[PDB]
């Protein structure tokens, strides 16, 4: 339960240290075993989506990647990923 827009090292916040920084409308840099956006029931129905960047500090190439609410979503792209900023 509880809304959130965190991401994780595994598919499971129970057994993986997910980062609980704010992510909504911020240029957050990521890496190091982090490859799962595991998104909560924030607005249960309303997916969480992000623009996700190649660069550290949201420069470089990007994807815009969406996933539904209460869904564990493995980030693998056609590039390395480092930053993101949400979009919904």
């Amino acid at each position: 339960g509880d809304g959130y827009l965190i991401m994780c090292k595994n598919c499971d916040p129970n057994t993986g240290s997910c980062d609980w920084k704010q992510n909504w409308n911020t240029c957050v840099g990521i890496g190091a075993n982090v490859h799962w956006m595991v998104t909560g029931g924030s607005t249960d129905g309303k997916q969480g989506c992000a623009t996700i960047w190649e660069g550290s500090g949201c420069v470089g190439r990007s994807t815009t990647m969406c996933c539904p609410a209460n869904t564990c979503c493995n980030i693998n792209t056609g590039f390395y990923i480092r930053s993101y900023r949400r979009v919904e």
